[PDB]
RNA sequence: AAAAAAAAA
């Protein structure tokens, strides 16, 4: 399929799209009525391009924090006021997302734009997301027949493949925000069972459908990831970013703490925040994230048992319930301050307004979610920084992230923790031995999953991650205790790494 | 065992 590029020019703006033709009276109140300084310039360069007469797809790619969101939202209002009198009952936009949560913002911002007008309730959004009671969902969508659809992948298709025909049949647009990662394996033949689906049952044509893709973090390669879900001819890649440009936002003040070893991050971490609080008299908003689930309710523990008495600590991952995650994501967006301790499903997408840094222990699932991570500060023209704390073995993630993604650290710390730090931590544990195992294992299981990813040195890595076992007990000639079945479950005993990590008891 | 992702996740 055709593509062409359009980098990086005249204004635009409410008024002049107004004049213009290409916006209907009835959106610009809403817009204005938000009292923005002005459009996004990802917004301007991608609003009047969606809604063109001319057959074709989109590629747009604009940094972290920058109204993307609205970017594609905005025209999609505009196509249901140029259509409101042809099958007003149906969906006409399709939107999908990594993340439950993101799926949920998407829809509340859907519903701000519902409440800068009431003119524009009109056109329904329903939310099909998993976690929620699926006849809820339907009989929100009888009652209320909405054209606009914002889903996660899972629980879209569970829906498609049974009530495709009443709904979905008559779909004009298809976005996909994060595209990148939704067209990574494991969520690729999710999204082509989605267009698939929407394309066959489409009532003009296989090829009626518009597809719309966004992120911060997006090349020419996805377009040959996403030919099988794209059914334009000619494609348009909307870019406000310089080619060798990093896709890193520069407000943002990146630095990197690098310890001896693994755990002594935990000890970093802890001190940065005691300083940030001390220093910022309370009054800290903060987000903390880790690689593992079991990590983040461990490292949550400690931050309780620390800093309980000044912030409010809050647990966020897929292993707490759907109603609880909706809740704290609530919270979090109008708290003023308080720590947020995640996995990576709140690396992409969700908005916390003023989040004054982003902290790291460890490294993220996907080299392109360092990029998303630190996106969560610094978003609307507010600033923000951002640590990283890894350890002596993790550098080739800091090199390899200069080697492709061209970004690196300008601020480097070496870090060794004092004595009284680690009795002071150490002594905050209720964790029992048997369940400290299951938090360095999973760590374990999490950091040979992206060797080959980061250059690590499987070698000298995988060791220094499991000698935190022996760290949290204060004992580092320890080792993890297993049976021999387990270790020849890991597959380690053909290599020598395997009792280096080990003890078969 | 390992981050996301459907009413068995
Ligand atoms: N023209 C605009 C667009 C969005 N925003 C704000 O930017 C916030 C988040 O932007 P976003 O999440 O949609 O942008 P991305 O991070 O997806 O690129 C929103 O809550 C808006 O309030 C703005 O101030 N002005
Ligand atoms: F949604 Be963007 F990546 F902050
Ligand atoms: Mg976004």
């Amino acid at each position: 399929s055709k593509l062409i590029h359009v980098p990086k020019s005249k204004e635009v703006t409410l008024d002049s799209l107004l004049e213009e033709g290409v916006l209907d009276k009835e959106i610009h109140k809403a817009i204005t009525r938000m009292e923005f300084p002005g459009l996004t310039p990802v917004q301007q360069k991608t609003i009047k391009p969606i809604l063109s007469s001319e057959d074709h797809d989109v590629i747009a790619r604009a940094k972290t924090g920058t109204g993307k969101t609205f970017a594609f939202l905005i025209p999609i209002f505009q196509h249901l006021i140029n259509t409101k009198f042809d099958s007003q009952y149906m969906v006409k936009a399709v939107i999908v997302a990594p993340t439950r949560d993101l799926a949920l913002q998407i829809e509340a911002e859907v519903k701000k734009i519902h409440d800068m007008n009431y003119g524009l309730k009109k056109y329904a959004c329903v939310s099909l997301v998993g976690g929620t009671d699926f006849r809820a969902a339907m009989n929100k969508m009888n009652k209320l027949r909405p054209n606009i659809v914002i889903a996660t992948p899972g629980r879209l298709i569970d829906v498609l493949e049974k009530y495709s025909n009443k709904f979905f049949r008559f779909v004009d647009y298809k976005v996909l925000d994060e595209a990148d990662r939704l067209l990574e394996i494991g969520f690729r033949d999710d999204l082509e069972t989605i267009s698939g689906i929407l394309n066959e049952k489409n009532s003009k044509s296989a090829d009626n459908i518009k597809t719309l893709l966004f992120s911060a973090t997006l090349d020419d390669k996805v377009q040959k990831l996403a030919n099988n879900i794209m059914n334009k001819k000619e494609c348009l890649f909307l870019d406000t970013v310089d080619k060798n440009e990093p896709e890193a936002h520069e407000r943002i003040d990146q630095s990197v703490v690098i310890s001896e070893k693994f755990a002594n991050s935990i000890f970093a971490a802890v001190e940065h925040i005691k300083k940030q609080i001390k220093e910022r008299d309370s009054n800290y908003k903060a987000i903390i994230f880790a690689p593992t689930v079991k990590f983040t309710s461990f490292l949550c523990s400690i931050l309780k048992n620390e800093f309980k008495k000044d912030l409010p600590i809050l647990e966020f991952h897929g292993k707490i319930t759907q109603n609880k995650r909706t809740s704290l994501v609530k919270r979090f967006k109008k708290d003023e301050s308080g720590i947020l301790v995640c996995t990576d499903v709140g690396a992409r997408g969700m908005d916390f307004p003023n989040v004054h840094e982003v902290l790291q222990i460890g490294v993220p699932s996907e080299l392109a979610n360092y990029i998303h991570r630190i996106g969560r500060t610094a978003r609307s023209g507010k600033e923000g920084s951002s640590v990283l704390f890894i350890c002596k073995d993790e550098l080739p993630f800091v090199r390899e992230l200069e080697d492709a993604k061209n970004i690196v650290i300008a601020k480097q710390e070496k870090y060794e923790p004092s004595e009284e730090i680690k009795s002071e931590v150490l002594e905050a544990v209720t964790e029992e031995p048997e369940d400290i195992s299951d938090i360095v294992i999973s760590l374990i299981s999490s950091y040979r999953s992206c060797i080959k990813e980061y250059r690590f040195s499987e070698r000298r890595i995988l060791p220094e991650i499991a000698s935190t076992y022996g760290v949290l007990l204060n004992d580092p000639q320890l080792k993890i205790p297993v049976s021999r079945r387990f270790l020849d479950k890991l597959g380690l005993s053909r290599s020598p790494i395997g009792k280096a990590m080990f003890e078969i008891r």
